[PDB]
């Protein structure tokens, strides 16, 4: 019994981070196979930041002037590339321990582990979500730039996430592996605005089931709802509206705990409309969108 | 910036982790140097949990009844003692992943990562703190015991807890890696009560240090108070009475905020009799005492 926020274990990922060296700025990058991934501003000076030519700052630069550290062990550059926000370098040596890997870009709403590192080394690791607005709430200081987000399918590393800047909140902004940002977000020290942030009432919804598997079950009330009623009540809370696709994702809990979705939407109105009255939910005083359908039957039903 | 619970990078226990099978009965062992260590109930058949004699069950055992797995690789066990409620199997094969590790007996209100492990493969890692009364909240399904707890002190794992068993309330406890019990328990499936449980003063003040840190400063007042002072409310509301080397302690975060300690004190004395009227603190609806002050220290000045 009982649920935690729970990260993948992380050794896969230690293994491919390196310390990433251009001028005085430093940060991680992530070396699989002979080529080593990094945020671009690698390449800026703090003056540069304001207002930054990737390319025309990019062609000062040569193979030598990108200092790539694994450990202690100097890895030599022999090409250097941007794919949009991220350089990869070339080197000459394959990554001895480089994992099955993928590249994914993530949807919002869907968790991943982070491994916060700092001059290639990691400190630790936490799930983060991919919020609707497409930011994340990380823990994220000077150095952490070029820390990787990810999932663990079987033996399979899904690298989601690099870490490249953070907004106005103390929220974190990045990019996939192929150096999209998600969201609106670009690589310049500039007035930059993430969305309004929505709930991801699927998660609610998902956690609520973990709650109930856990014998939280006050919440649970004499009521039922339509689709059209609860949506009309998520609406006003800014929740993100929920589909039958969602309900059908909920299926495993649902069945599990022998409790109709538009019952556990019933709940969540109460919830909503009324509060919780000074009462937790697993440990919470707060209704907690951070655990997808998928994290609650992991940690729920215990696979490796 | 951001504050999350985070765990130690979990690649040095993954390597350690084996599975352990005696009877029908599987859980997880540390396979550490040319022994593994695994929780003594592995022994007992269903029956046997409800008032084992521990060293007659073990005497029906010889050292080929203990099928210990690293990954699809058998170990040959050439030895098997009890030491307290740990199994100690001598294999011939000393693990090439052993870490420089420690084993420690940590102090209640100290935290450390878990490694969450089923079938001796690691599904997930999580920071928990010995509570007062020497529980930890966990989350530990069917095949979780003999999963361990650690901090990483430079390159050098302290091994600090071995999962046995729930108690009523979804609660944990379990040994250090000598087989020693955190708190009264024994590993006898019979009625065992823990404590009452207190709140770790001194680590919800770091948490408040590590939210002013981030910029959350609301609950931050005019007004300042005494040690004996606060003391007496926290008597009332079940925090640990907060001595001078919990003061001197939070000397860092102190220095680091410029905010003195009692008067720290004063704002949470305010919280612990107003409550926090709806809002939140590092996006918490709660105190939070999980975090020590190291804890806070190493994420907001960044240490590997
Ligand atoms: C990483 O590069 C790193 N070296 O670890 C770094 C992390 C943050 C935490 C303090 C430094 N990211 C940046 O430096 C990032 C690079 C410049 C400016 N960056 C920011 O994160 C800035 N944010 C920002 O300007 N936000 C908007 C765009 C105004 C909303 C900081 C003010 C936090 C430095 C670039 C290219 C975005
Ligand atoms: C591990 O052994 C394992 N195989 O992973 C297991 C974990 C729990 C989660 C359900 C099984 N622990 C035990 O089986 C443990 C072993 C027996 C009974 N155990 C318990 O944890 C029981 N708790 C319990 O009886 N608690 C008190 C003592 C009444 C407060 C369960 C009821 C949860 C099975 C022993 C030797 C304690």
């Amino acid at each position: 019994s009982g649920f935690r926020k729970m990260a993948f274990p992380s050794g896969k990922v230690e293994g491919c981070m390196v310390q990433v060296t251009c001028g005085t700025t430093t940060l991680n990058g992530l070396w699989l196979d002979d080529v080593v991934y990094c945020p671009r501003h690698v390449i800026c000076t703090s003056e540069d930041m304001l207002n930054p030519n990737y390319e025309d700052l990019l062609i000062r630069k040569s193979n030598h002037n990108f200092l790539v550290q694994a450990g202690n062990v100097q890895l030599r550059v022999i090409g250097h590339s941007m794919q949009n926000c991220v350089l990869k370098l070339k080197v000459d040596t394959a990554n001895p321990k480089t994992p099955k890997y993928k590249f994914v870009r993530i949807q919002p709403g869907q968790t991943f582990s982070v491994l916060a590192c700092y001059n290639g080394s990691p400190s630790g690791v936490y799930q983060c979500a991919m919020r609707p607005n497409f930011t994340i709430k990380g823990s994220f200081l000077n150095g952490s730039c070029g820390s990787v987000g990810f999932n663990i399918d079987y033996d399979c590393v899904s690298f989601c996430y690099m870490h490249h800047m953070e907004l106005p909140t103390g929220v974190h902004a990045g990019t996939d592996l192929e150096g999209n940002f998600y969201g609106p977000f670009v690589d310049r020290q500039t007035a930059q605005a993430a969305g309004t942030d929505t709930t991801i009432t699927v998660n609610v919804l998902a956690w609520l089931y973990a709650a109930v598997i856990n014998g939280d079950r006050w919440f649970l009330n004499r009521f039922t709802t339509t689709l059209n009623d609860f949506n009309l009540v998520a609406m006003k809370y800014n929740y993100e509206p929920l589909t039958q696709d969602h309900v059908d994702i909920l299926g495993p809990l649902s069945a599990q705990t022998g409790i109709a979705v538009l019952d556990m939407c019933a709940s969540l109105k109460e919830l909503l409309q009324n509060g919780m009255n000074g009462r937790t939910i697993l440990g919470s005083a707060l209704l907690e969108d951070e655990f997808t359908p998928f994290d609650v039957v992991r940690q729920c039903s215990g696979v490796t």
